[PDB]
């Protein structure tokens, strides 16, 4: 039945992190709700994810040439190989759950990576401007941050929730949610509680998810 | 020598076979031209050592927010947090910043972030108070940007998040100036990108009398 990339940017576990337990409790409680789908824990610190560096751009340089991937270098072949199977995956899966933590405004590093990994004319976009392709998707960001950003004079700073909307909107996935655990750092007094009802909120939202 | 100005660039390629790369040299260029006293310093992110933060990292940290000394550190969290602490201190101790990238899906490539994640330290680019504030009063940045689109006026302004973030972050250390120079349009009208490029270069020239 459906199949569920349930994406992690946190090199910690769900005891440590904020963002790790809520959506722990969500996708627990989606698999109860949907025994049949096919939900995979795309955990980018295990995973390979390669950033765009020079051996892919002179991988894919020899590709758009007529290029066979037998003339790739070994480094050129394994990066862009990793790339094509993440662009693929992407593409094959109905519904996407993001998780990361509020770094500096945004998410870690290789959020940025992967989202430049599945990024691909012709799978995800096409040029027009240009128009999404994934236009039967869902999405899911669950996002943790120390204060607090859905709303007041900080939400202007807030940016990584704000990029993956973008990135949304130029993939065409017509459905998309924040669900977002703050104030935990702003309010050490009212954490647990924070929490505690983000962890509620999600379990409801896997019943429909 | 008087300034210390870092150079900050992330693309794989150089100069010769990218927008963002030719424009940001010709603005150094003419920068060290100008201030030949100034000492300029190339941070290319795709050549030098910049670590994420990942657990070995979370791990030394704590490690240190507990009381134990370095020494006590394993050899690889050593050697992450060392280099993110070297990473921090230079931020802090040079005078200007021109950081220059590509525009990738909307925002920079990923290195970018882990270089900003490596720099935004407490007690050195910005303080908690009773929020936050910025402790860089006298430092002055620009961002040269490029992309194949118009992503600094028109409907797309929305989806520019490159700049965006960079300003957040400028703002966030307390940097009361941040220009930007953008290379665009290049990929949406081909017919104009030498046009475009020389029009960009010119500007960076010009600039970098005054930076
Ligand atoms: C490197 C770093 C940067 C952070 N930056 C921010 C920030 O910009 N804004 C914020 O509210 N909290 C920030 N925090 C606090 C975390 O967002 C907060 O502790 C949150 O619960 C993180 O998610 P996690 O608990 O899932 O790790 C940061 C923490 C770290 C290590
Ligand atoms: C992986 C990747 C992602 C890109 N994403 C965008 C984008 O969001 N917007 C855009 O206008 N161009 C995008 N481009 C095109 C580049 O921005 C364009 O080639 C531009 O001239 C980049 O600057 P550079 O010339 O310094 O590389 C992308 C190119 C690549 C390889």
């Amino acid at each position: 039945m459906a199949k569920v990339l349930y994406i992690t940017a946190h090199p910690l576990d769900e005891t440590q992190s904020y963002s790790m337990a809520v959506g722990k409790a969500f996708i627990d409680t989606y698999k109860e709700v949907n025994p049949n789908d096919e939900v995979i824990h795309i955990d980018l610190y295990k995973e390979n994810i390669p950033q765009i560096d020079a051996d892919v751009f002179s991988g894919w340089g020899k590709l758009q040439s007529g290029k066979g991937f037998e003339e790739l270098t070994a480094e050129e072949k394994a990066k862009v190989g990793r790339l094509a199977e993440l662009s693929d995956q992407f593409v094959a899966a109905d519904k996407y759950v993001f998780v990361t933590p509020m770094w500096n405004f945004s998410f870690p590093p290789v959020m940025k990576a992967y989202i430049d990994s599945v990024a691909v004319a012709g799978k995800t976009f096409k040029y027009t401007g240009s128009v999404g392709l994934l236009t039967d998707k869902k999405a899911l960001h669950i996002q943790a941050s120390g204060g607090i950003f859905s709303e007041g004079p900080a939400a202007e700073m807030e940016m990584g929730h704000r990029y993956l909307q973008a990135i949304m909107n130029f993939f065409g996935v017509p459905s998309f949610e924040g669900l977002f655990v703050e104030g935990q750092n702003a309010m050490p007094d009212k954490a647990q509680e924070i929490k505690e009802k983000a962890i509620a909120r999600a379990k409801d939202l896997a019943h429909t998810f």
